[PDB]
């Protein structure tokens, strides 16, 4: 057996001074990065004032001459929404191949209105973009309906004449504009004229972000026909005066990260090398772009690679990006300039600012890492270009230096700072085809100030270049971008001109931070500090976790039986590896049931003096067993990788949802218990294996700090870590008698429920073990004769419905993720993919290429994508229903497993295709996709068989419209929604989470409600009220006067103004992202009446709350609800089977202890969810006014939207 | 419809125009299942006419008009209430249906 | 144009003929201008020939 952690992340090869001096400046403080820049690109007085004469002689000459869209629109009058419309209209017109087919649909009936009548695709699908191009202003989602009362407004308005300028405008700007041509034939042909005035071409076929094998392939073949191309036309005019191409990695391989390295280096490499023989053949320019941060330094690795092959000797035209936004800038260019001189390739070296600005801000907070890879402050970014084109120009001898650049400053300071030597092959300038000419037309030739400047030329059809049409256009169009500024009237020359040197060098702190970005650490500003992550393509960071995870495997990992009075003995077993039984990662002892009970009696005696402990000390240790976990971060991680089958990445986002619940319950504890908030008593906490940290710290960390004593109960798949947790609590001073830990499997757990002192139960687990222990305690009741609190957090059947509007790589970056991610076994994983008929074939064909670039094996590597699944009887259970389906006949598409895997126990990532939802049971915990097409008028009926599985976990939505997001989420039945991002990894008080139905009581864990239930008086919650009141409520408490009950109609008023139903918060969180918080009707609530005033106090409390009602109609009370009004009996049903009137979301029972309990056990084996049941006495309901508690009768609902869906960040388009 | 506002217009023309800021992107939900139970019976048309109705129906537009500072003033349709149907044939009956009930009204 | 340049005129006339203080005559010529602007203005932005007069 392979030692563990031995092969975890070996780097490409031994990082050199050099490289280690990039990895060291990866997060450098924004503040240290500045002073060097600044020094570096300092120059003398004469030549800034040479430089501020040239750039303001460029800027005048560009002002001066300074439309198509904005011409279209004035003369048709068109409103910004018509424009959109337009466009988006024309750019459907031009899918329409044949120019007389299209003038005649044009003529004959788009003209007379009736424009949808003949066009499964909205038209809007881009309207994003075409929003950018008319407005400057980007939106995420597309109102769809607003465009189509648009297009029919102006179309009815203006007819054929503005459809024809349209579609002119939209041939035009596609086919010329934002592309230099549709082939690359094309685009040569096109590039002569510039070529005779001294500019050259560097072509970008457009290629991006392989999905699978099969889109790395098409993409290396375009390249290589478009060196062929490309070499041809240049007929031996060289790298500098002739064209060459651009490539990026990221499109030739589907893997292309640091976490595959080996398969980049043994499979993309190879591939690079064959395109740079071609082009050294023909003797053109490759030039390897930039990307995100996180594949710079993986990048250099196949540089060094490339310039060190003898086979490409000779030829000068490898070409590579450096992006100045980025802090390693200065770094890598020695790195690069190093390289040069021994490997004696005079690198071609394209210093850019940078294009994934807002995504690198916001990857940096998602992830929790301790600063950004860029920049914060544009004016950085700026003195960082000048001061990385100070050490290029000082090493033109080794490496051709490419300036590329929109902003006639940056150029100016840089045709100055080079001097008046010149020579074609000294260093050149670069722009972007379509936005760069009318500067560097000042620029070029012997009239002006003869530098040359090489034209990025994207090439491609117009579904090629929509794709990240967005992305570039924010390059030049963000509000701080020097191409917006030039046409802002209201900013002038001295203001384009000003030194963005001289204006850093004078701020009071050189390179401060934006003030408006937040650290990762700070997203949650004064309320608590954000849980840090690690960043798995530092190389540091990798070789400290490697020595960290090997030492945690050296431990001796064990979990006892923690009472109060010691550690007990019991049953000892090992712990093994699930992705390899050789692999013991510990030992547990087993709890006897009659220590569990014994530990009960223990946490009821110490119950007073954990009571007694203040909350905010409660919360204190919380918040200390937060720091705990959060230095030990490392450790944990390597035993959560062993024992669990979860790969690094995923152990990280387990640990820091631990520290998050930690320091969240701790928050929510100090902004709301006070005396009067008296705990319920010994809680007995069971846990899931899946999440065998985070949820089991979550449940305990809420019922202590919460005032009550804790038995834990982990998953017996699970329990070292668990041990680990409790350890580290009791460590952070949480004393044994309040937490005591009970190892064993689910006998132990119902020994602890069914234990006489047990005063509340949190169990996160199967649905099937929920309704058991539902069971259990409907026998209870609590020495004040009320039902025992029950949180059940269960299981999901969970959707994600994609439209034809949706793009298809986001999509299946986001299935994959959400399906296989840990095998599928997180509650929220995707289970159920819908997809819109007309482009399911193309998604699935993705989704299965997706698939097979997974890596499956043993997870204390971190190349495995997929570890285990936990036990071999959960991987008989899943293989069961994979070949139960495939029975049916149903499609099934698997990975081939690796020989490794069999001393483990993995299923291979499956893709089933279903005809119907309903051929789906219960949840199958483990890496089973299924697949369901749907037609797009079928859209609420899909919604409707999604919600009729019972379940109501996850849910996502994929699509850029704004109509079928209304509609969609309105209709849904689910607790945690996302829309355009995977539907996992829900955060901790920015997604609260938890599910209804078959999934969940509630209240959510990571969110308000939920120390509330923890307590048996319910504090108020932070930002917890409403300003509506439910109409039905209103007409009942009318109603109620109306009949001479007035103290009832009293308490329904103050029902209606208590009720929080109708809450709807924005979270703070991550740039990019919304993440909204509302609270909506449970649903229909089931009313146990036993009084005339019981039954209206419970429905004054459900109507407020906005539910329906099913009474017991075997209370006799019929006579008490004569003459409702019609709104309120709307509302209203009455029940004499419970079990054929449901599913409920909830119950008020009204009684004597023995008819509170009676009815327990009678709603307990009602079918389907469990129900939240909260009781009374008459006499209760007489003397409290809170006697049913209203946060138990509303619904709360997450939904997270990443708004930078669209390709970029709206909001961040104003930070610079 | 109010003077002073974007429907007023349309009333004086034989067919009414798209007014400017007019659409909803909320669709009425007891639209859509009688669009679907239009579906179930088979009525293609109907049903079509039905989602159509409910796509280009304005009920739930809610904007702010520009004005003043220091006053917010808001625009918002809402169902009219109930609407008499007086129709002939089955499916002139669907079609007043499917109008009504995407512009929230009972009947 | 014409009413607001004759708006002391009209409200002369509104002041003595309907009873109008002088700012209520104001408000009334100045409603009658927004009619006008604002029916003009809607028009521009929806009428096309399939809009044929009652
Ligand atoms: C020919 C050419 C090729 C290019 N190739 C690549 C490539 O392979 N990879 C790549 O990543 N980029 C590349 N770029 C750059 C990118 O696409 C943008 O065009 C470029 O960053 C804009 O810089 P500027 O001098 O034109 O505009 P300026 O407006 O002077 O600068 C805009 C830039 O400032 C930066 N910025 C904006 N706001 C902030 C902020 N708050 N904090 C810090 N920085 C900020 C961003 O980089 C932004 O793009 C290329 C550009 C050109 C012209
Ligand atoms: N809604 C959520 O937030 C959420 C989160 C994670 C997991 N889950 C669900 O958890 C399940 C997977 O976790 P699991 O396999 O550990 O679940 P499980 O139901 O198998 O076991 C959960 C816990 O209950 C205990 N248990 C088993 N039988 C018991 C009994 N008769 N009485 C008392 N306790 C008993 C187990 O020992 C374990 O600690 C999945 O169904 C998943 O969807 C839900
Ligand atoms: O828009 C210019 C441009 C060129 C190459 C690029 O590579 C990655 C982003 C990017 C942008
Ligand atoms: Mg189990």
């Amino acid at each position: 057996a392979p030692a563990p952690f031995a092969d975890f992340a070996p780097p490409v090869r031994p990082q050199s001074t050099l490289r280690r001096a990039i990895t060291a400046a990866y997060r450098r403080p924004e503040t240290e990065c500045l002073p060097p820049l600044v020094e570096a690109a300092t120059q003398s007085k004469e030549i800034r004032d040479a430089a501020a004469s040239t750039a303001r002689k460029l800027i005048e000459a560009l002002r001066g001459k300074h439309s198509g869209v904005e011409g279209l629109v004035q003369e048709y009058s068109l409103s910004s929404q018509e424009g959109v419309a337009l466009m988006c209209l024309a750019e459907a017109l031009l899918r329409i191949p044949d120019t007389a087919t299209r003038d005649a649909l044009i003529r004959d009936k788009i003209a007379d209105g009736n424009w949808k009548s003949h066009l499964s695709r909205s038209l809007f699908v881009n309207a994003a973009t075409w929003g950018l191009v008319v407005t400057g202003k980007l939106t995420s989602t597309v109102n769809d309906r607003s465009l189509a009362a648009a297009l029919t407004r102006l179309i009815s308005r203006c007819g054929e004449p503005v459809i024809r300028r349209g579609v002119d405008m939209a041939m035009r700007m596609m086919g010329e504009q934002f592309v230099t041509g549709e082939t690359i034939r094309e685009a040569l042909k096109r590039s002569k004229e510039l070529e005779e005035k001294g500019f050259s071409y560097s072509y970008d076929m457009l290629g991006e972000a392989a999905t699978t094998a099969a889109d790395a392939e098409r993409y290396y073949r375009d390249y290589e026909s478009a060196i062929h191309a490309i070499g041809k036309a240049s007929a031996g005019r060289g790298i500098y005066e002739g064209p060459g191409i651009s490539i990026k990695l990221s499109a030739l391989h589907p893997r292309y990260s640091r976490a595959q390295a080996a398969r980049v280096m043994g499979e993309l490499l190879p591939r690079v090398k064959a395109l740079a023989l071609l082009a050294k053949n023909y003797d053109i320019g490759l030039n390897i772009d930039a990307e995100e941060a996180d594949r710079l330094e993986l990048s250099l690795d196949l540089l060094e690679v490339l310039c060190l092959d003898g086979d490409l000797s000779g030829w000068n035209g490898m070409g590579f990006v450096v992006q100045a936004y980025g802090k390693r800038c200065p770094f890598v260019l020695d790195f690069i300039i190093d390289l040069a001189r021994r490997s004696g390739r005079r690198i071609m070296v394209r210093l850019v600012k940078g294009a994934y600005w807002d995504a690198e801000i916001k990857r940096a907070q998602l992830d929790g890492l301790a600063d950004f890879p860029v920049f914060t402050r544009k004016i950085h970014t700026d003195v960082s270009y000048i001061a990385c084109a100070a050490k290029l120009l000082a090493a033109t001898d080794v490496v051709f230096p490419q300036f590329a650049t929109h902003n006639a400053q940056t150029l100016a300071a840089i045709y100055h700072m080079a001097g008046k030597d010149f020579h074609v092959g000294k260093y050149e300038f670069q722009c972007l085809h379509g936005m760069g000419e009318p500067l560097y037309e000042e620029v070029v030739g012997r009239g002006k100030l003869d530098r040359p400047c090489r034209i990025y030329a994207p090439v491609g059809t117009h579904e090629t270049l929509l794709a990240y049409l967005v992305r570039r256009l924010l390059e030049n169009g963000a509000n701080s971008s020097f191409v917006h500024r030039i046409n802002d009237p209201k900013v002038s020359i001295d203001e384009l001109i000003a030194d963005p040197v001289e204006v850093v060098r004078a701020m009071p702190v050189v390179g401060a931070k934006h003030d408006r970005i937040a650290l990762p650490a700070e997203l949650f500003g004064d309320a608590r500090t954000n849980s840090a992550g690690l960043d798995l393509s530092n190389e540091e960071t990798l070789a400290s976790l490697t020595e960290a995870l090997r030492e945690s495997a050296a431990m001796k990992w064990t979990a006892l039986p923690q009472l109060a009075t010691g550690p007990a003995a019991g049953e000892t077993r090992t712990v093994l590896n699930p992705g390899d039984h050789r692999d013991v990662v510990g030992s547990v002892t087993e709890t006897s049931e009659e220590d569990a009970r014994r530990a009960v009696r223990l946490a009821a005696d110490a119950a007073p003096d954990w009571a007694a402990v203040p909350p905010s000390e409660r919360a204190a240790c919380l918040d200390r067993a937060a720091e705990l976990m959060q230095a030990r971060m490392p450790t944990l991680l390597g035993l959560i990788i062993r024992e669990a089958g979860k790969s690094a990445l995923n152990a990280i986002a387990e640990v820091r949802e631990a520290i998050d619940f930690l320091r969240y319950y701790a928050e929510q504890t100090r902004r709301t218990l006070g005396p009067g908030h008296g705990p319920l008593g010994p809680i007995v906490c069971i846990s899931p294996w899946n999440f065998p940290l985070a949820i089991f710290t979550g449940q305990i960390a809420a019922a202590l700090v919460a005032g009550n004593p804790v038995l834990a109960k982990p998953a017996e798949e699970t329990p070292l870590i668990a041990a680990e947790g409790v350890r580290i609590l009791r460590e952070a001073g949480i004393p044994a008698s309040a937490l005591q830990l009970l190892p064993g499997d689910g006998r132990v757990g119902a020994a602890l429920v069914a234990a006489a002192e047990t005063a509340g139960v949190m169990f996160t687990g199967s649905t099937e073990v929920a309704r058991l222990i539902q069971a259990q305690l409907a026998d209870r009741l609590s020495p004040a004769g009320r039902p025992i609190p029950l949180i059940a957090e269960t299981g999901g059947q969970n959707a994600m419905i994609v439209d034809s509007s949706a793009l298809a790589e986001q999509v299946v970056g986001d299935v994959i993720t959400s399906a296989f991610d840990s095998a599928g076994q997180r509650c929220s994983a995707l289970r159920v993919l819908c997809l819109q008929e007309d482009v399911a074939d193309r998604i699935l064909t993705m989704l299965k290429g997706a698939l097979h670039e997974l890596h499956i094996g043993r997870t204390d590597r971190l190349s495995v994508d997929v570890g285990p699944v936990i036990t071999s009887e959960a991987k008989d259970n899943i293989e069961k229903h994979i070949e139960r389906m495939r029975g049916l006949g149903r499609k099934v598409e698997q990975i081939g497993l690796a020989s490794e895997t069999g001393v483990g126990t993995f299923v291979p990532p499956t893709i089933i295709e279903l005809e119907k939802l309903s051929d789906l049971q219960r949840e199958v915990f483990g890496p089973v996709l299924h697949v369901i097409r749907y037609r797009r008028d079928d859209l609420d009926r899909l919604v409707d068989d999604v919600n009729a599985t019972g379940y109501g976990l996850t849910f996502g939505l994929h699509t850029r419209l704004d109509e079928t997001i209304a509609h969609v989420t309105s209709r849904i039945k689910a607790g945690n929604l996302y829309i355009n991002r995977n539907i996992i990894g829900a955060v901790v008080g920015v997604q609260p989470f938890g599910g209804r139905g078959l999934s969940g009581t509630g209240p959510k864990a990571g969110g308000p409600l939920y120390l509330g239930r923890l307590v048996t008086t319910a504090p108020v919650p932070p930002q917890h009220s409403s300003v509506h009141t439910d109409p039905v409520l209103l007409d009942f408490a009318k109603w109620l006067d109306g009949k001479g009950a007035r103290a009832e109609a009293e308490a329904a008023r103050n029902a209606g103004s208590s009720s929080a139903l109708g809450l709807d918060l924005e979270l703070p969180g991550p740039v990019g992202e919304r993440n909204l918080y509302t609270l909506h009707a449970r649903g229909r609530i089931l009313l146990v009446p036993a009084t005339e005033s019981g039954l209206y106090h419970q429905l004054a409390a459900a109507l407020a709350t906005g539910n329906s009602v099913a009474i017991d109609a075997a209370s006799g009370l019929q006579a008490s609800l004569k003459n409702l009004p019609q709104t309120v009996g709307l509302r209203v049903s009455w029940s004499k089977d419970w079990a054929a009137d449901g599913p409920f979301a909830g119950a008020l029972v009204e009684g004597d202890a023995e008819r509170i309990r009676a009815v327990n056990k009678a709603i307990a084996a009602l079918p389907g969810p469990l129900l939240l049941v909260q009781a009374a006495s008459s006499g209760e309901i007489a003397r409290n006014p809170d006697a049913y508690c209203l946060n138990w009768l509303v619904e709360e609902v997450s939904a997270s939207i990443n708004t930078a869906a669209a390709g970029g960040n709206a909001s961040l388009m104003a930070i610079g």
